């Protein structure tokens, strides 16, 4: 006695089966999941019938899907995606203040502060999987989205995280070629050092938070030397710092990410430069007319500059 | 060869003749001694006599299985001698006449439970969990807790919520003939009354004094009403609220769940009234005349109420 | 359509081999590793050629060779050292005022203060496997040694840790046979009680930190417990995390602990020209310290007393 069931590794080509209902899904299929739960080890059960179920490519139709939808090769993506999705589907996305966070579980504080992040910048990911969850994440079902991030970046749930290691790891999926930076280092004794980064190493910055300063002058060693912003051209810079004490000023920056704690006690912040000065603490939210505390991410809108220096 | 048991439910022992050469899992599947994975392992000396955790692999297992654990979730197993492993290493001290844990691997949650379940009139539907439960309140709460981080699908290390647990163990409960009813006063939408029986008859999340449920309660409707008890009948009831500071009096509750911290740096102390308040932290024990600090559950002892309302 | 790599289980019995390209590594060898990454799953790619994997015993050579380096017939063993492994590597070993620290990741200031102390205390490991990675460790390439512990610890990265539980492990598996120390326990009711250890039990002692105190007397249910003869290179006195005041040149190295359940930070100190305060990556220097020790190790001989 049999049921009609459907197969799948991106959820848009679906392959039509008749599964035994004696033999469990792992015999007939190898790893079987719905919604997420690992269904290898258990039988074709009744409420199945006409139901969607992921399993791993086992064949060269499912090996091109996945590839063309994911854009990776890598054997487990699958299985931890699938896993992180069966956690981050009970996980709760309230609106907040436009925006689509997460209730505080598993340690997600940094996985909710890239997606307020994300909500907030112009940016396309080049795999179909992450274009598809980051539209249907703006709307609130970000549950998908959040399994991919965890799953991209080979991390699990519970596991600590860093927003910019994050971000970092997405933006070799965005596409980011057109954009470009160019930076001039000036010593006195070894002369002018300037270097021209495209892709993702254009946007993003470790070294100190404020772009105006950034343009300006900043102080490192070779005794030191002098390193300014000559040409930008990206939709967004990240500026990144170890954690320190810092003012945020009201529509100086579009958000930021906050980080108290040291070790294993550390907790991601969001703050959001609208009307006012939002910070939001994952279902939480607070207001203020200006912000202090220990900034680590920066983000700054941006079009095109240029330096009025030599 | 060598004598050696099997089992599911460790009630009934299956007597095996084991081949030295090949290992445990060659013979027998997945196999366990004490939480120990033995599959991979081949039969040696000190094991003759000893009894062995094995997978349902025929009808007769297949069915002590589901009558001992009450589920057919094939990984079960698995996952409560994962957990077992573990927590026979746990140590159990008696504090104040009751059984709980030395912290370790944030068991804080387990620890709270575990010392509230010995507190409250309670039945499992499972042999699996009274049989441990009986163990526990003894002395001997390594495989109750296993069995705990089993049904509720948790694993060790992993971050815990007392309130959580308690429900995925009230399921397990016989609750069957507990009874309450709500009622919810609006000037502009009249009455609303509701009547929970099972596991949501003795939870609430909202407030944690039970006077105050019984007197009134503002919530809710484009407005706020009133919301009171009208009828509770169960052995004890559980309030919890999201943790706020809270004064506990003395001999006005049964037992209480206490939770410092914020986000993954969380701790759940155990209070109980007795002749005074106790403050169980795992194997530490403090006394005062009167507690106040950030409560998020609170247990009350009840046989049958009717408000006169 | 084939090309040459190798395998093996320690790395110094290397076993040549000619991988189909069609099928993976797993379908070939079973488990099978780069460099701690998995790759039982994919296929022989063209990077590849003339690399060394290392594979589970799946023959006697391989499970020879296996005990033989590594001392355990654990075969679940090369599984967790190899995941263990495919993390460590990512961590930064930097040098601290001449030693092999950890920049904190994974909850791994406990593997830190081991490594630490590890470097600053005679210590000769039975295990190859142990010695070979603990002389790399010294060197800078302390990843390898790192896997091993949380091997040999049953430990995973993330876990949560403890010092001296991590030290009883490893002292397990060094030569310490030689080691001894002798206790007695003076009752005027119950009269004397003289104790003779051998081996890790010599080493360890859970009660006090002060070495000095531990040889004039120590009060116990009360009775007096003092130190008669220690034969050992080094002693490790361990105390429930305590406020304590460590003075320069009265001890080689410590572990700090503060924080309470699952928020507990190890830093180590230790006793150089003046004190250094060693936090994984960060470095700090007094003339004095004062803070929750839990761990403090001594340089011993032969000690005899006069009692
Ligand atoms: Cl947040
Ligand atoms: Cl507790
Ligand atoms: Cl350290
Ligand atoms: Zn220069
Ligand atoms: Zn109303
Ligand atoms: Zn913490
Ligand atoms: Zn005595």
């Amino acid at each position: 006695r049999t049921i009609k069931v459907f197969t799948t590794v991106d959820n848009i080509n679906l392959h039509t089966q008749v599964v035994d209902m004696s033999m469990t899904y792992g015999q007939q299929f190898g790893p079987t999941y719905l919604d997420g739960a690992d269904v290898t080890k258990i039988k074709p059960h009744n409420s199945h019938e006409g139901k969607t179920f992921y399993v791993l490519p086992n064949d060269d139709t499912l090996r091109v899907e996945a590839f063309e939808y994911y854009h990776t090769t890598d054997p487990s993506f699958l299985g931890r995606y699938m896993s992180a999705l069966n956690h981050t589907k009970k996980w709760k996305y309230p609106q907040v203040n436009g925006l689509t966070s997460i209730k505080w579980a598993d340690n997600n504080c940094y996985l909710a502060t890239a997606l307020l992040t994300l909500q907030q910048i112009e940016l396309k990911f080049n795999p179909p999987a992450l274009q598809d969850a980051y539209y249907r994440a703006r709307a609130g079902e970000a549950a998908n989205f959040c399994a991919l991030i965890l799953a991209y970046c080979n991390k699990t749930v519970g596991e600590l995280g860093d927003v910019r290691e994050t971000m970092s790891y997405l933006f070799q999926h965005a596409n980011l070629d057109s954009c470009k930076r160019v930076l001039n280092v000036v010593c006195k004794t070894c002369g002018q050092q300037q270097t021209t980064l495209k892709g993702v190493e254009a946007v993003m910055y470790m070294g100190t938070l404020s772009y105006e300063q950034f343009k300006k002058g900043v102080q490192i060693p070779c005794k030191q030397a002098t390193k300014y912003l000559v040409q930008q051209e990206s939709p967004f810079v990240m500026m990144s710092a170890p954690p320190a004490q810092y003012e945020l000023k009201h529509g100086t920056f579009t958000c930021a990410s906050e980080y108290t704690g040291n070790y294993q006690c550390g907790h991601y912040k969001h703050i959001t430069s609208k009307e006012t000065l939002y910070c939001i603490d994952g279902a939480l939210l607070t207001k203020s007319s200006e912000y202090k505390g220990p900034i680590t991410d920066v983000f700054y809108k941006e079009n095109s500059y240029t330096t009025t220096i030599k």
